[PDB]
């Protein structure tokens, strides 16, 4: 099945997912430069201070951070979106090397990693029913680069060594997200879709201007965790980004200037 190999990877999605090769598919380069200022959007509101996080899964492809989300306890509004979006997981996608693991890039600067806080529209009442929307899902992109450590990230860090392989999981309660969003909420967004299959087209991209800093420690510890399951071949978990997508009739807006 679909992976991040040689004979898995983003390049043959799409014989089993052909919107792969869709219109608004993403990761996109952001090119700083046409990205035009729209006075139009509004700050971004996010509230996590209810969060309740619950659980961290090694799903084979990434780990998942996920949270309650049965009732409006941390949810995004504002910025581009009309309605309010659910907090469900985060995820990140990392390099074998601090010079990739982005996936967005800006102005074709791969950053070392890229963190997604995912969130539904409450709308479509699930995360199921919403990802067959195309104004389903909100995903809050923000980069990271290392240098100095980020201590609301050590938690995250520091179960890893529990959820080493596919399908392990660890309770992972009490978790501020919070800790991980950098000081500006400035943002660039274009509509655009799931990074892994089913790669749907259902996503309204929020992806932060400015970075956060993890340590190279911190990084380096994402990069023992395995694809593989218990007892298989191990297969460090690395390069598990999808490459920048055509942006064709879109446009990426920054809140900005
Ligand atoms: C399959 C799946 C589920 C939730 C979120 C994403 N995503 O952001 O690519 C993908
Ligand atoms: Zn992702």
């Amino acid at each position: 099945h679909w992976g991040y190999g040689k004979h898995n990877g983003p390049e043959h999605w799409h014989k089993d997912f052909p919107i792969a090769k869709g219109e608004r598919q993403s990761p996109v380069d952001i090119d700083t430069h046409t990205a035009k200022y729209d006075p139009s959007l509004k700050p971004l509101s996010v509230s996590y201070d209810q969060a309740t996080s619950l659980r961290i899964l090694n799903n084979g492809h990434a780990f998942n951070v996920e949270f309650d989300d049965s009732q409006d306890k941390a949810v995004l509004k504002g910025g581009p979106l009309d309605g309010t979006y659910r907090l469900i997981q985060f995820h990140f996608h990392w390099g074998s090397l601090d010079g990739q693991g982005s996936e967005h890039t800006v102005d074709k600067k791969k950053y070392a990693a890229e963190l997604h806080l995912v969130h539904w529209n409450t709308k479509y009442g699930d995360f199921g029913k919403a990802v067959q929307q195309p104004d389903g899902l909100a995903v809050l992109g923000i980069f990271l680069k290392v240098g100095s450590a980020k201590p609301g990230l050590q938690k995250v860090v520091d179960v890893l060594d529990s959820i080493k392989t596919k399908g392990k999981s660890a309770d992972f309660t009490n978790f501020d997200p919070r800790g991980l969003l950098p000081e500006s909420l400035d943002y660039w967004t274009y509509p655009g879709s799931l990074t892994t299959p089913p790669l749907l087209e259902c996503v309204t991209w929020i992806v932060l201007k400015e970075p956060i800093s993890v340590s190279s420690e911190q990084v380096l510890k994402f990069r023992k965790l395995n694809f593989n399951g218990e007892g298989e071949p191990e297969e460090l978990m690395v390069d598990n980004w999808r490459p920048a997508q055509p942006l064709k009739n879109r446009q990426i807006k920054a809140s900005f200037k």
